[PDB]
């Protein structure tokens, strides 16, 4: 079942069992991935695409929570606590940016690199490990400092 069919089934399971935060964040994802489908003009996304798409959600909403925290909104705080913990169901297990910048040292060591020239080396290496784990500006951001 693809990612879309899996959204599509649980709109329903969650329209059926009324879980309206559920619901949200599902359709909203869903809508996302539909329009970046729609900016490129094509059908559907490869895997690859949508885990883009998801992380890209995931980063937004880690942003808003922090806003909300700084500005006293507990109550959306926890609005959006709740579509985090949703929408880390439909992800591979997150990274934290410790696990991450271990992971970025190991790639930069393992093939040799160590100047910035090698940066296209160092990214092909580390997105099968990291791909849907952490957000792709993290990473980018991550081994690009580490490179010399």
């Amino acid at each position: 079942m693809s990612l879309l069919e899996r959204l599509n089934q649980d709109m329903k399971l969650y329209m059926k069992n009324r879980e309206k935060d559920k619901l949200t964040v599902v359709r909203m994802v869903k809508a996302s991935l539909q329009n970046e489908a729609i900016k490129l003009k094509k059908d559907s996304l490869t895997e690859d695409e949508e885990l883009t798409v998801l992380s890209r959600e995931l980063k937004q909403r880690k942003d808003s929570l922090q806003e909300f925290s700084n500005a006293n909104r507990l109550d959306l705080v926890d609005k959006v606590q709740k579509e985090l913990d949703i929408l880390e169901v439909y992800l591979p297990e997150q990274l934290s940016e410790e696990e991450l910048r271990t992971i970025v040292n190991e790639t930069i060591a393992e093939v040799g690199a160590s100047s910035k020239a090698d940066m296209g080396k160092v990214m092909g290496a580390i997105m099968p490990k990291v791909k849907g784990k952490a957000d792709g500006s993290l990473i980018n951001k991550l081994v690009s400092s580490q490179l010399s």
